RNA sequence: GGGGAGCCCUAGCACAGGUGCUGCAUGGCCGUCGUCAGCUCGUGCCGUGAGGUGUUGGGUUAAGUCCCGCAACGAGCGCAACCC
């Protein structure tokens, strides 16, 4: 499924503008792009969704940040059914750091709906 | 009959007074740049740090007015609004 759907539409591109280590995971780079190699792909896989799998079984949240049309529409929906939060914009700054200035912004928003529904 | 008080007279005294200088010792009060849109705070990030950031970028407005971007998200005095 994971190596065989995945030649279904995607695997190397970019032209030659690569960063080092990302070559690491990379066979060919030819016929103009890069070719990634599933291998790696799967076995960071079986790793990823290990993590995902105990992170999810016992309750915690992870993000979908995509910004970028494609990405940005189908992280949305999928977080709604996945729950998380998504951010298909402009990721601000201070987002993870300024947690308490978010906070501020959020209590804000919460009394948009309040003061809204009077 | 005198002493005492508001009460005026004269010497003496402590004093008043002076629109005499000093706005380059000052307050207050007006000017003026100028209703020009300007001066900054908060957590976060960048910078050894002074500090930067926010406020530099584009369209737009009477406007740091608003939008877009965006390492920031906003917040106060200004502009406006509450006043005639």
């Amino acid at each position: 499924v994971k190596e065989l759907l995945e030649a279904g539409v995607h695997f190397g591109h970019e032209r030659k503008r690569w960063n080092p280590k990302f070559a690491r995971y990379i066979y060919a780079e030819r016929n103009g792009i890069h070719i990634i190699d599933l291998q790696k792909t799967m076995e960071e896989l079986e790793r990823t969704f290990r993590f995902i799998e105990d992170l999810a079984m016992r309750g915690g949240t992870i993000l979908f940040v995509g910004t970028k049309k494609q990405a940005q529409d189908i992280v949305r929906m999928e977080a709604e059914r996945a729950g998380m939060p998504y951010v298909n914009q402009r990721w601000l700054g201070g987002m993870l750091t300024n947690f308490k200035t978010i906070s501020q912004r959020v209590h804000r928003l919460e009394e948009l709906e309040a003061l809204f529904a009077s």
